[PDB]
């Protein structure tokens, strides 16, 4: 039997199960893919032969997300910058200007007084206490209809709304405004720093790191779907798909927030985390990689299309590129490629579309879902909740962080507050 | 006998004068000086012959001021935008983008963070109550010492102080932080409206609306200097320096704040007024004209030199313009010509200096002064009661104003007040 057993292995479950491990604990990791590192996925382009892409989770900043720094550095982990934008292909209207800040002077005003009011009410977060503490229920509404209140001219209206569409993976009629300003406050407070945050990438890969964290993991179980998680007797019995038991004084689910209802607790789950994870959250976020020709380096757009953005991601070669939309599977079907080809256009009418590359991160049974973003309602609810303990088991991952979730720093926070626990408890 | 006695010229005794008048009320109005419009003063250009400029007031916006744009439809009055800055040669370090807002994206940040807070502070601001009356204390400290806490990298910092240098006429060290603050909420709390509302000037200078004005006053005395005003008796008695004393019901002392202290009162003025009164507010603002050959039209210029702004101000011929440069005359002596070269080249090192042309309104008795600010520690004291009626004379004018004082618009504000606190008196 173990002292641990961590559930998932994306960075959340690694980090857990390396640093229990390095306490001198005795730790099995579950993984119930064929891989490690979960919303963390670089792999071959499918589009172009040899050349290594991120799939999920790509974009860091040292400053915002010190974990992942510590990591890095830790274990010499190459980064380079991301791609610098030049050239700026916005659809936001004949008044908006062709840069990265693309707001005209006669919208400063308006931009003023919203910053004021955003910060405001971002202001009246604290990460530490969970969203569903702190009487913030007027927020959790709609974000249309908060951004109707802001009142903002065109230009800085869609910029906002095209970001946030981006950012939560969530059309703004079903993303909640109270998310979007969690994602301020995480940012220590900054609405620019939420676009900011996409500062540099890993050279080789998420896989590198991923890699140098379980070479310090001495036991692994790949293709091993836990289906049950049973703390009635003395000791955590974890039951798995299509193979024996294992047993843990502890365990750690390290899955995604959205699979968490495939899996039999017993006992059940405190009654009022339940509708929430029978439910999931209700992210629909939609990373596309596109294949063009004819398009120039360094090409950012954003603007009122079904792609909010759409911007360099990487050169194939002199003439073809890669670039990447973010959009939401609720509203975008990318099997559909004439419509792939039409949102394209809609910024960039010279380019042709050769081909995409995504994964359909809702669809796969290993995930139920893209990044965390909750229904409206949801979290003013019930979210600190989600990632306490509930007698010996741990709910960890970036899904559930306080403080930088739907980020791989909020995969490792999450981790150091279990290792901590657990490392602390008296049983 | 008089319903009314006016003391002062400006446009706030014009105001008081005219609409008491229409009352119904028998006026008289008093003026020092050999012409109406105080502290706005158009005139012949000392440089440039034939040519028409404004020594003191001269901007106004009507979004801002709606009592002032009240008045020029009233008359129809003719007005014409500000000159268009197109050409920027800022001094704010290498950093600095030459544009109207200079502010690199690597400030961006900081930006978006003293933004909040300023606007935060400035809302702790209800322009209704007065600066005394609000617990502002902690805000009226030395600009300078505010700045620092907002940690500011050096355009943006350079940027703002600058401003607020040609805004307060004063150094930073010498500004009460409370006081910018009383001017962004003027300004319906914005930072950036304190220099978009230098947005249009008189096509044929403000004393076309003085003389406006004026026409419907019907008796006004012009070179007869007030000092004393006596309510010991049942009527109001009104003695004049070489002259007969006059008697009213009411007195209206629309002459400038700084200049109160020349008058006997009697009885003495309310006890609380009395130091402030005294000692004067500290606005040591200077407003220069510089005649100028070879500087390109368009031009403005903010930065860290004695002159914190210079910008165009009007086309002398091919070859020739006058700037204008805001300075404090405790910084600098505008009767150095070599000083004013100096200022000029360091942001125009091209240009050559012809002339200068300005109004020494602090050497003026008629003014003491040039537009109102506070010294430190001032206005939380007293600010409110210094335009407050003391029994049966009243106080107005520019620098009094709670709503939009060293403004035109503060002018007409208060004597609005005045003139209702009149027509509604019992006595
Ligand atoms: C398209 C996309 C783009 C993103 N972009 C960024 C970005 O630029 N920057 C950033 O910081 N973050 C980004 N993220 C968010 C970030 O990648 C994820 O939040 C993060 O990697 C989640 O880590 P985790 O350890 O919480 O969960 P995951 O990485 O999801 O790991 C969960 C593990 O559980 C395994 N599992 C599931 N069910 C079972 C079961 N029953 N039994 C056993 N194992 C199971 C899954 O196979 C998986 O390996 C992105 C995410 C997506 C999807
Ligand atoms: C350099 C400068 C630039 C400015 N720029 C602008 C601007 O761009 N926009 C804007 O809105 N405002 C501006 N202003 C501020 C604005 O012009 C003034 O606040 C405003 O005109 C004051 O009007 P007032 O009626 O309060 O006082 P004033 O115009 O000062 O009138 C006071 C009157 O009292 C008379 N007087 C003094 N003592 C006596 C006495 N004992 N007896 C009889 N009469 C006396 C004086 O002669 C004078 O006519 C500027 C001011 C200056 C000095
Ligand atoms: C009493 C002290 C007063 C201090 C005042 C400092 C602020 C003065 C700003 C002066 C002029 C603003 C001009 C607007 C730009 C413009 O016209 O020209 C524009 C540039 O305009 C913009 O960048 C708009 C974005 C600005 C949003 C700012 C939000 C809050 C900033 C608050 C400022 C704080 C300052 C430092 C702390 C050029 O192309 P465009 O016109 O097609 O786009
Ligand atoms: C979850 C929703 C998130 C929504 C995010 C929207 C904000 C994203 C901003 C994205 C990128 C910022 C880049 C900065 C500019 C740059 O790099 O390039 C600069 C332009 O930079 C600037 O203009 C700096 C002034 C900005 C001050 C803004 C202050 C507050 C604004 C808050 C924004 C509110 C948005 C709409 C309501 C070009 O020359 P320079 O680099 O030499 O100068
Ligand atoms: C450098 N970051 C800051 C904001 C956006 C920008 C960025 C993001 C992604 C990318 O590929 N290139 C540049
Ligand atoms: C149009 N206003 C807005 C801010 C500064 C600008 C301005 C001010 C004075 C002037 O002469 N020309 C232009
Ligand atoms: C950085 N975030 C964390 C979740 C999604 C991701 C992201 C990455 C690039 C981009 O443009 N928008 C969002
Ligand atoms: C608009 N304000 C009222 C008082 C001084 C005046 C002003 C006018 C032009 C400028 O650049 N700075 C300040």
């Amino acid at each position: 039997m173990y002292d641990a057993i961590v559930v998932g292995g994306g960075f959340s479950g690694l980090k857990a199960a390396r640093d229990l491990t390095n306490a001198g604990k005795k730790v099995l990791l579950l993984e119930g893919g064929e891989r490690l590192g979960g919303r963390a996925y670089s792999r071959e382009s499918r589009n172009v032969p040899g050349l290594r892409v991120e799939i999920g989770g790509a974009y860091l900043h040292r400053k915002h997300h010190p974990r992942l720094a510590a990591e890095l550095d830790r274990y010499g982990i190459p980064t380079a910058a991301a791609s610098e934008f030049t050239s700026f292909r916005h659809r936001l209207g004949p008044t908006a200007v062709d840069q990265a800040f693309p707001i005209p002077g006669s919208e400063a005003v308006a931009v003023e007084a919203a910053t004021y009011t955003l910060l405001r009410d971002a202001h009246r977060i604290d990460l530490e206490k969970g969203l569903e503490n702190q009487d913030l229920e007027d927020l959790d509404i709609p974000l249309n209809e908060y951004v109707d209140k802001l009142d903002l001219p065109p230009v800085s209206r869609q910029f906002l709304l095209a970001w946030a569409w981006n950012m939560l993976g969530q059309p703004a009629d079903q993303a909640s405004a109270l998310w979007m300003l969690q994602l301020v406050a995480a940012h220590h407070y900054s609405i620019l720093g939420v676009v900011l945050s996409l500062d540099e990438v890993f050279s080789n890969g998420s896989a590198d790191l991923v890699d140098a964290m379980s070479q310090e993991i001495p036991e692994i179980r790949l293709q091993t779907v836990v289906t049950g998680i049973d703390q009635s007797g003395d000791v955590v019995n974890v039951t798995v798909k299509d193979g024996h038991a294992f047993q843990a004084h502890s365990v750690i689910v390290a899955t995604p927030m959205n699979t968490w209802r495939r899996i039999v607790f017993t006992p059940a789950l405190p009654e009022r985390r339940r509708s929430v994870i029978e439910e999931g959250h209700g992210g629909q976020g939609l990373k596309i990689l596109i294949h063009v020709r004819g398009a120039e380096a360094g090409i950012e757009c954003v603007g009122d299309g079904i792609f909010p953005t759409l911007y360099d991601y990487c050169e194939v070669s002199e003439s073809e590129r890669l670039l990447v939309a973010f959009t939401d599977s609720g509203s975008f079907d990318p099997t559909d490629i004439g419509a792939v080809k039409d949102a394209v256009l809609y910024y960039l009418p010279e380019v042709e579309v050769l081909g995409i590359d995504y994964h359909d991160w809702i669809a796969d049974p290993l995930f139920e879902g893209p990044w965390v973003a909750p229904r409206v309602g949801q979290f003013s609810r019930v979210h600190k909740e989600l990632g306490e303990p509930a007698g010996r088991i741990h709910f960890v991952g970036s899904d559930v962080s306080l403080e930088f979730p739907g980020y791989i720093e909020g995969a490792l926070e999450t981790a150091e507050c279990a290792v901590n626990a657990i490392l602390h408890s008296h049983h």
